[PDB]
């Protein structure tokens, strides 16, 4: 199954911790990443000021099942997603989200798929369209259909 994983960091300097992301991710059990977006850098999302993020789009496959798979990206947040600052370990800075999982529809208390908000966010749907221009969600609309409804600004390389 081809499962599709975004990737976020807003740490200062993330291009290290997406890099041990994403090698965490070629590790997974029954798996193996097919294709990655480049790295895209988005401002912040509030008054005052906080860091660009910098996100990504992984194609996986996989023969896991859809939990057993946010079983191992939420191992690998708490594993990877914190760096050590000074005398601490910082807070989580990296968040993976399974975006879709095959063509299926999943509801559960734990997994919400396709990605709850992914329609509204253009740092989610631009990678993707770079690795999957052709993509189909499972309700039928298309990913070139949301871009081009919506006209999300194009974002910047890393
Ligand atoms: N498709 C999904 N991928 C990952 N986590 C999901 C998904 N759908 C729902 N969740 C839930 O979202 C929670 C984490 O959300 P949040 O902290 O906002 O991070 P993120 O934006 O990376 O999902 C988890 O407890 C997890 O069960
Ligand atoms: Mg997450």
């Amino acid at each position: 199954t081809v499962a599709y994983i975004a990737i976020g960091s807003n740490l200062a300097s993330p291009l290290e911790q997406v890099n041990a992301a994403l090698k965490a991710l070629g590790d997974i059990p029954e798996s193996h990443i097919l294709t990655v977006s480049s790295f895209y850098r988005t401002p912040p999302l509030g008054p005052q000021d906080q860091p660009d993020y910098l996100n990504a789009a992984v194609a996986l496959e996989t023969s896991l099942a859809p939990e057993e798979l946010l079983n191992h990206t939420q191992r690998i947040e708490l594993q990877q997603g914190r760096v050590r600052k000074a005398e601490r370990w910082g807070p989580r800075t990296l968040d993976l989200d399974i975006m879709l999982f095959g063509n299926e529809v999943i509801n559960t208390e734990r997994l919400t798929v396709p990605h709850y908000d992914m329609k509204n966010r253009g740092f989610m749907l631009w990678p993707l369209f770079e690795i999957a221009p052709e993509l189909v969600f499972p309700d039928g609309e298309m990913l070139r259909q949301i871009l081009h409804t919506r006209a999300f600004d194009k974002l910047n390389k890393w």
